């Protein structure tokens, strides 16, 4: 990653051995569930478009996802091409020449490259921009991969409304890859169990999920 | 986090991997025990919205407290724009969504964290989310106060140990300690009323030992 | 902690996740053996109240040591508020407030208060002070908590002499007693309620005999 | 390794045990399975020659694959041989002797001459090129250690799409030691060792469409 | 411990957690095998004399031997007072041990020019006492290690020299050589033998593979 | 160790507690595998005589090794006082850490010029190690013979690491170790290897007979 050091110097750092093994356990622990997309935020921070393909290229399975992700990475890098055409005739001197899409995604630029680019004045973040088309396809795939349907997510005769709860929002985050309505509110009262749903039904309208679940505590 | 470096400089700095593990970790381990708290501010240390965000977000269970713990921040994020509603260089005031990290970007952050006079968005989010994470820690309690008597054979050791634990769950004030000597077995309860008011903890297990 | 820098000052550091990940470990494998009230010791070098209070309350069991180590802390402060009494005189003008009971114990004080006292010349040692006290209470947790008497301590038919002192070491140290009784009851004890063989060798040893001469005449 | 210090210094640094151990458990653990090849890039990062042959010596087992190695190694420092004869004479004032193909190999310089070529301005990077040339021979050696041919590669009766796609993609990945391998007769072939039912819906979906499209239309098959 | 930083300076350091759970994790695991006496050397690497009491004190069991080397710090304390009796105030032997000494005085001894180095006394004195606890923990007494009628020789070799090293409390003569090629099974005895005198390890083990 | 801080100084370090169980780690794993020794010479890089004899002295077993070790580190510190007679100059014993101290250590390492006293201990270390390797090697290269059904792949591990292990080296290819290579094969890849012809490469000879 390119980090600050002591001396205010923004600075080149090899990407640590505990962060290839974090990323590498995560996607073999998680395999791409919403979390993995968090994680692999956090664990690329600061790094330069070869320390996220770095990252990717250090997964071992998944070669459908990850084929995916390089689609998903050519269409956003085509998309970055023909927004930013890169003007011919020479470089002036103390200028950096402009990215093209392959350039973001460290095909083909160099390092030197990269970090002349994301310490330039203004700066060019490549890596923010290569991590942001890589969040994509990584959304891309955190919905292919969900395994069950919202639909089929129905409180348990005999099953906490605690657990019913988690188990919603689990595959509802699974599905939209992401944790953010009336519909919800509505589906999660409706697939509740008899007990648990006609409480939920005499709470009214407008409640919150803190209400409900208080109100269904050990029902 | 944006800590100081050996030369005095507030910079920002990248969460280190072994804070996520620890507190991805913790949350597996000991689920909603009130100990997580302290821990989460711990580990949370000068954190940005971003990195608190970074942290509640890559937990992958426990949705149902994650949900409500989004509701109580929203909660407080709209109290906030209640209670908040030109010059030259006047600053931008960060709204609710703000402070959470939801319409913030890590340069607007940076930018509240060190303004002069700093607005420390991430110790206010932070504020939140401990009082968010209050209100699930005394759900998820799974006995009531009431409920902790003292066993026939049970030492008191053991019974004030489940008591306290139980009463930290669910004060997540000093009245409610008065059902400790209540609540013990008939010796124990007839010697910690002999022993009177103004007897410390130490004399009561002393005296029921 | 409060640490130094490169360029000799003292500042504010955030307590280390390998710090709490130890101390609440060995809380939680050696209970409230004797051992921990050292270990504490180097796990809070140059700690802050705040960081003391996020140590101690890190803990998840052993509630009633702790609302133990609470009121002992208690008694600590309202001793030290007793023997510091706010003056009403003529303070200097710039005369620094001098922390109470409730700030050492970081109820009542900021953290930029307690680096404020820790990092004044003269430094008034909040962090020490308050690590006095709560050494104090665990010292109190370790006594109660020690399982066996001193004079329950008896060798075995067939226990080996080394068993059998680092026993008899190990409870005496969980009671703490002082030297002079330790020296006695160690004397007397040790010889006494050892097996007919080691207690004849050791008599065979002669008056004066130290400990490694004990152990090795008995291996 | 060579990094950059808190004051912008390139300084060496001894290899760290975390390193060491992260190379060699990789090997024991994944063999020389594509994904080893980055994993290395990562590890040898800013590594000197010296760093590089410590990083392949360190390895016990699989010692066919390190002597292929050498072998590759003596090719492309016989190559840099022809490529850069060095001239029969002195070496100019405040300059520093060009390397040869041993050189860069470490096998004939120095830990100091190595830092000298890698620090100089502008800079020689010796550590570059032997990784170069070390990532060519795992390239031959991974293509080589490949199990399974991509044409054996065909969709079970009740075998999930998904699956089917990641043993295809990780065998094409096995055999070319590179995921820049999709083309126009990988989707070809990929479609045509479908089960019937999934190869029905993917010629039904029609030319042109994304893998993200095809395993869409095949879930739940 | 008092370390050199990146500037070149002695400066005071809190101990790590690492060094602390390395140093008792060793004695849990190895209890008092004489590999221990060095790896404490080396986890002890500038340390004060407070360090040292703190890695002596963190050791849970083994209260007989940390008894023990109580007793033999004292002894060595005692004849350092018996050999010594703007002039900087010189270290007594309570000082030396931690024991009446402050931290302040300590990082004075060990800082001064030129430096009165009280950790490495310290650490010399609590070296002969874990040697002397090594030498008693040995199991086994060197004239009881013989070479089963099957067993290789280098693992006869192996337990002879790890017996040694045991009750010498060193590994660094002529009546070991002599011991250890008597103690062999007859056919490793004759082929020792017939080496002849003067024989070195080396040449031991290669002739009986 | 002795490492380079931000002024740009040589200054000593205390040896890593990682390190330490790195290494004495690898020793339990490991044995005296070939291997063994580069690893040491990786995680003893720049370190004092002391630190090596700290390295040294925290392996627990293998005691017959290590007095083997002493042996040969005494001989070369006893080579050493034959070939230079006597900062004070360092004798045989000086080097290896017996009797100097950390700050004669840091001395001489620091100098300008530089006595590299710990580069001359770890080179008789690794000369001691290079003798525990080639004694510890259970198996000659004579005795490495392709099965029936055994992959050309396995052979050929199986025959590099006895070399490796037989020589204490990897730089152990030439004509004999080629001929017994092809030798000792099964008749199948023995026909194919003598179909290739000679100056044929190992990558050649593992393509001809996979399958
Ligand atoms: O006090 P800590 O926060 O736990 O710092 C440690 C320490 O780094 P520094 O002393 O440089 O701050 C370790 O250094 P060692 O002395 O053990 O070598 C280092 O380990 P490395 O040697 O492998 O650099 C490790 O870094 P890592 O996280 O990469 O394990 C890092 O821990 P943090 O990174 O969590 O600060
Ligand atoms: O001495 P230990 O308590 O057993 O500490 C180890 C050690 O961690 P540290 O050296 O960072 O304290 C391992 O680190 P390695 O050097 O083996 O890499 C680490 O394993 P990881 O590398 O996988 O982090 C492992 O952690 P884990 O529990 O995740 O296996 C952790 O053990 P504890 O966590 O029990 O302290």
């Amino acid at each position: 990653p390119i980090v600050q050091n002591l001396q205010g110097q923004m600075v080149h750092q090899c990407i640590s051995p505990r962060t290839l093994n974090a990323w590498v356990k995560v996607v073999e622990e998680k395999a791409f569930s919403p979390e993995v997309i968090p994680m692999f935020s956090a664990l690329s921070c600061g790094a330069t478009p070869q320390d996220l393909n770095t990252m990717l290229n250090t997964v071992g399975g998944h070669q459908a996802a990850m084929q995916m992700l390089k689609e998903t990475i050519n269409e956003e890098a085509a998309e970055w091409d023909r927004l930013h055409p890169v003007h011919a005739g020479p470089i002036a001197p103390g200028q950096m020449r402009e990215p093209r899409g392959s350039d973001i995604a460290g095909t083909t630029s160099t390092l030197q490259e990269q970090i002349g680019w994301m310490t330039h004045n203004p700066p060019i973040p490549v890596g923010e921009i290569y991590k942001r088309w890589i969040i994509l396809g990584l959304n891309k795939i955190v919905r292919m991969y969900s395994p069950t349907s919202i639909l089929d997510i129905r409180q348990g005769p005999k099953e906490p409304f605690r657990d019913y709860v988690d188990r919603f929002y689990k595959t509802l985050r699974a599905e939209q890859a992401s944790q953010e309505n009336a519909a919800t509110e509505t589906l999660l009262v409706q697939n509740a169990n008899p007990d648990c749903k006609t409480i939920l039904k005499a709470l009214g309208p407008g409640a919150t999920l803190e209400e409900m679940m208080t109100a269904c505590q050990g029902v």
